[PDB]
């Protein structure tokens, strides 16, 4: 997260770290045994880490669980990042508590102008790379699809939504991928892509979660 702030310890209880020897992506706990992330964060073996604040220091609230089933959206296109959503079934259910809690699926698509919360342990620099130890937070609004499409001519699909600032300075970045953008207690987006980090007129684009509520529920039920 570029231009964000350090989240209060365990204030984003649904945030998880996808670890494969190191943190490489984020995700959201949607129920005691399922995590939603980005298809582009796929790996054959993943250890999901919950109750994290400092990813490099044991603080006493962590629960490390291995992924049992990693299911990318069937129509994920690695070239356009369309349908960039993935579901992970944990090998065993986690203990839900204050620092480890679930986030709700969207009941409807949030209107542009809605203020949302983005979080992650991704790169904090607009140029270069700096991986933070502590979970970062960013308060950003959903942008009008018109401004989104205008920023990325021909690249924005109906399954994508821009969140951020047209002036730059604040944005998601590498390592935040798969992470959540929660608006009013509901998961409205998933960190997906951008051509840089925190650049003017180049807001980050996220997977529009409201378009997959059905697929999510179905896949969960059938697995
Ligand atoms: O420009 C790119 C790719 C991004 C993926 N890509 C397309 C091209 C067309 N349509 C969809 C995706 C081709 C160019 N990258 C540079 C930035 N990196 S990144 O710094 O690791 C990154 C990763 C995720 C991000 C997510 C957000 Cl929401 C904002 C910036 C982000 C930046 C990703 C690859
Ligand atoms: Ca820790």
């Amino acid at each position: 997260i570029v231009g964000g702030y350090t989240c209060q310890e365990n204030s984003v209880p649904y945030q998880v770290s996808l670890n494969s020897g190191y943190h490489f992506c984020g995700g959201s706990l949607i129920n005691d045994q399922w995590v939603v992330s980005a298809a582009h964060c796929y790996k054959s073996r993943i250890q999901v880490r919950l109750g994290e604040h400092n990813i490099n220091v044991l603080e006493g609230n962590e629960q490390f669980v291995n992924a049992a089933k990693i299911i990318k959206h069937p129509n994920f296109d690695r070239e356009t990042y369309n349908n960039d959503i993935m579901l992970i079934k944990l090998s065993s259910p986690v203990k839900l508590n204050a620092r480890v809690a679930t986030v709700a699926l969207p009941s409807s698509c949030a209107p542009a102008g809605t203020q949302c919360l983005i979080s992650g342990w991704g790169n904090t620099l607009s140029s270069g790379v700096n991986e933070p130890d502590l979970l970062q937070c960013l308060d950003a609004p959903l942008l009008p699809q018109a401004d989104c499409e205008a920023s990325y001519p021909g690249k924005i699909t109906d399954n994508m939504v821009c969140v951020g600032f047209l002036e730059g300075g604040k944005d998601s970045c590498q390592g935040d991928s798969g992470g959540p953008v929660v608006c009013n207690g509901e998961l409205q987006g998933i960190v997906s892509w951008g051509y840089g980090c925190a650049l003017p007129d180049n807001p980050g684009v996220y997977t529009k979660v409201c378009n997959y509520v059905d697929w999510i529920q179905d896949t969960i039920a059938a697995n």
